[PDB]
């Protein structure tokens, strides 16, 4: 079934359920996941209307781009040219720059399948929108079905040479409540090696590490306290984990990631070459959702794309868009119970 | 009362009906006006549902920004300094440039004053978008009273130093039929001076001209038809009106302009200095509204905004817009009946 309703300053809120009884429901509000529901139970972190977002962090469950991640300095090269960004986080730009994608109402056209129903968002970005060439026409279809399948497409072209890279940004949290660590959940990764950061302002640090047989190898499924007590300086650094992880095989065939608690487990599938894993490092700052104030460990995130810090590390891609060409990216998170 | 439906595509229909049962309603996308009817005719024209606007034709009824009008080329000179804006419409950059504000869905609040429903739209220009300096928090409150008023207010804050000089697009045709010219209607406009046009492409000739007693003066009410069926080099050159009056005294307080049909009248008043005219020179186009083929002059604006064309004729005034300041401007469309005598035929 699908339901629409308001959600708060004009925003859309569409729920779809599906034939097992499971409820998911996006919001054109930054063409976001608000929640997942099983059973009763949330398995992603959201909030109860539109202002809550705007009020308390916008990020949460959103489409970011242009480019996902921190931009040294809010510095392209575009063509041989210099471009700067827009700065939003001290001289860096961090997901797209101040007011971006993710706070835009998109419009939106919703599809039912069947055993499937899309729900496609589209926004343009005016050429010169926070430093960055365009227009840009972009699309992101979230979909459901049957099988518990949650899929994310994106699309997009631009009118010139530009670059592009955006993420979803759900946070998943296996325990239904904000205030409750992950670090009882176990993750498996498909990764033998990450990008360092430099320091505390998060911008990459230049090189590319191994970490097999170290505290951050999910190689083999692991607990997340084992990481999260670890002593590896990146993870004090930072004090959890916020680094982008590069995928040993690529392909959408092969599941990337495993995310479980007890009986209930999430896969990760995906295009990209990197998967990006921050762990709500938020200290004691308590967000609420739901009522609950959110714990520092208190949600996870897997923002699947071209690893940040290329602007630097050209080993790890290139996000470059050639005007004209036309843009895919898919990621897909799986549910699964175990019977 | 106060209603909301989804209008499609994401966006909504808010819809508010006075104490005098007068009914008006809006979309967020493009923070527009939608219908207004009396006694279940249209008084302006719109279409039913938001994929119409996107298909057919974005503009009527809608805020357009930041700039509304043509810019020669393209460029502005901000703080001593040159920049080329979007360019949409050959090298002139009109209302704003390509996929400007009256595409986007705005954010929304209504607020129930009870003699009066205040709905205020918002929408954030990023710095650089279509070229513009920025960024620019925008917000238009489009109100309805119990008085048959209707009132846009504008406001605006720019983290840089840019230009803003917005306006709305409604168009009005008390025939309430959109294949219906308005030729029959009756105009009356405080103005004695109007800007031509340079050619074909709309730019502006460069001089302000005087046109008092002939077919463009209406300081005293007289038909369309007047002005239609001119043979004056400007009316011809655009095959209808297409152009900034200059209106003779500034202030909210006077009646700038006055359109009539029978027993309806609609006044205009407004804080800008200027009034830009257009009366849909689309010639057999035809595009439908509500099933009606439109014809020429089929429809007329009254867009209140600073002149375009100020970059050529500094004496049209400045539409620069400093960083921190805040920029205002209101407009008022009120609704009369039996105002004045108007029984005529075409
Ligand atoms: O969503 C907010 C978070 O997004 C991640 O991509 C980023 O690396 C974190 O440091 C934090 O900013
Ligand atoms: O279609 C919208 C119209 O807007 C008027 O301001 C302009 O002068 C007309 O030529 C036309 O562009
Ligand atoms: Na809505």
């Amino acid at each position: 079934s699908i339901k629409i309703r308001d959600f708060g300053l004009g925003s859309d809120l569409i729920s779809l359920t599906n034939k097992a009884g499971v409820t998911i429901s996006f919001t054109n509000l930054g063409a976001r996941i608000v929640d997942w529901q099983k059973d009763g139970k949330h398995l992603i972190l959201g909030f109860d209307s539109a202002k809550e977002y705007l009020e308390k962090d916008a990020y949460p469950g959103a489409t970011v781009g242009p480019t996902a991640g921190r931009i040294k300095d809010g510095l392209v090269k575009i063509s041989g040219k210099d471009y700067i960004l827009n700065q939003n986080e001290g001289p860096q730009t961090l997901h797209g720059g101040e007011e971006s994608i993710h706070t835009k109402l998109w419009t939106y056209e919703v599809t039912d399948l069947g055993a499937e129903v899309q729900v496609k968002f589209s926004l343009v970005s005016n050429d010169g929108t926070n430093g960055y060439p365009g227009k840009i026409e972009m699309s992101v279809t979230h979909s459901f079905d049957d099988d518990n399948k949650w899929k994310i497409h994106y699309e997009a072209i631009s009118d010139k040479d530009t670059v592009f890279n955006p993420t979803g940004n759900v946070y998943f949290n296996l325990n239904g409540d904000a205030s409750e660590s992950v670090e009882n959940h176990g993750l498996r990764l498909a990764a033998s090696r990450f990008v360092p950061l430099k320091d505390q302002t998060e911008i990459v640090r230049g090189d590319i590490v191994d970490i097999k047989n170290t505290d951050l190898d999910f190689r083999q499924e692991k607990q997340l306290s084992n990481a999260f007590n670890s002593n590896m300086e990146q993870v004090q650094l930072v004090k959890g984990i916020d680094h982008p992880f590069l995928l040993d095989q690529l392909g959408l065939d092969k599941e990337q990631a495993r995310l479980t608690l007890d009986d209930t487990s999430i896969s990760v599938f995906t295009d990209q070459p990197s998967i990006v894993i921050f762990t709500a490092n938020f200290g004691d700052l308590g967000t609420l959702y739901h009522e609950k104030k959110q714990v520092h460990h208190g949600g996870i995130t897997f923002e699947c794309q071209v690893s940040p810090g290329s602007e630097q590390i050209p080993e790890l891609g290139d996000i470059s868009l050639k005007a004209g060409e036309k843009y895919q990216a898919t990621t897909i998170y799986s549910l699964h119970t175990k019977l």
